[PDB]
């Protein structure tokens, strides 16, 4: 879980613009890694938004810069602040949001002219079937990755003891077309392979077989 | 599959009026006839097969449209000559999509479009190009494997090898981007018998792109 979170960051870093004197919004900031990074690369103002109080306490403990503020808030509830941001970021968060269209409308408004919108979601191929796991035989070999219901843009629920995880499946089309119809230009679309530091690692070998993540960089056009 | 490809591709097509068009893998020439009657000043359609190009010239009336017997990878370098380049279900049979992009960029005018369709990476990844079935032949789900393994996919029939090249969604999009195209539209079509199972996995990938200078 932390292994492929490093695989996300490696590709995401190469998408990032220069942060000097930029105003940054981080949707689903967690422990505030992107907010810290932005600050120490010269951002004038960073807002980190997350739902978990536990995570924001750890974020504020890890953040020294007076440039960064944190707020407990749902991503669907972000404030309308027209033209306030140079860049909006979101790492592994938007596949938990029901209307990606609403998020794009709000990000568009909140961004200045030629503002940046860079995000990563769990891949449509990862979420399509719903089981979010390998197809296995009797001995337990991962035979292949199952894909089903690809055009059923609906909730995907998974069950653990005491937890209910709720995600929303969307197609590659929907992510790209939603950005385009909302006035964004597509700069990059990447499906990350494992980071070159951990490409040898035995557990990372199944990650070449199906994509786990979708990363997209987009620019506001008026 | 073929008619379903057209329905969605038609929607991507620009105004053809006094546009110079190139159709790659033109088959029986459907796009070439379409463009000519929608006001194109000049159209060139190419195909490898002589049998299909015989039928193509047979069912074509307009003198705006010329045909040649030529493979896609051997298209002529003609700088700033075309307004629009089309390719329907053809580029997944070509090894270097980068090479096609380099030539199409050069052959297009400013703000000219490159519109194409291929078999979707999810259809081509595993290589078996078929459902996973149990012992009684229920179609269980569609199998994905070796997604980032970008190489040949061969299928065998009596008397023929079929050779396709598997590429990722990244590859198609990032290659267009690095060769100076702007992405205008990316669509994975659904259809409008055994079309019943087609809503379950994507079969085709359609991209519309514009030349940027
Ligand atoms: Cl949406
Ligand atoms: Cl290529």
């Amino acid at each position: 879980e932390g292994l492929k979170a490093a695989g996300e960051w490696h590709e995401l870093k190469k998408m990032l613009p220069d942060f000097n004197q930029k105003t940054v919004l981080d949707l689903g900031c967690g422990f505030g890694w992107h907010c810290i990074y932005a600050a120490e690369h010269g951002a004038k103002k960073v807002l980190g938004i997350d739902l978990s109080e536990r995570m924001l306490t750890e974020a504020k403990r890890k953040t020294t810069s007076p440039v960064v503020c944190y707020e407990q808030k749902a991503i669907e509830d972000i404030a309308i602040e027209p033209d306030a941001y140079n860049v909006v970021l979101s790492s592994l968060a938007l596949h938990y949001i029901a209307s990606f269209d609403d998020i794009c409308k709000k990000v568009y408004i909140n961004l200045k002219s030629s503002g940046s919108f860079i995000f990563s979601v769990e891949h449509p191929v990862f979420t399509a079937d719903g089981r979010q796991d390998w197809y296995t035989d009797e001995t337990g070999n991962k035979l292949h990755w199952p894909v089903d219901r690809y055009f059923n843009e609906s909730m995907r629920t998974s069950h653990f003891l005491g937890e209910d995880v709720q995600k929303y499946h969307r197609t590659v089309t929907t992510y790209i077309q939603t950005l385009l119809k909302n006035g964004f230009q597509i700069n990059s679309v990447i499906e990350p392979e494992p980071a070159p530091e951990l490409k040898d690692l035995p557990e990372m070998q199944d990650e070449y077989r199906r994509p786990m993540m979708l990363l997209i960089s987009a620019t506001k056009q008026e």
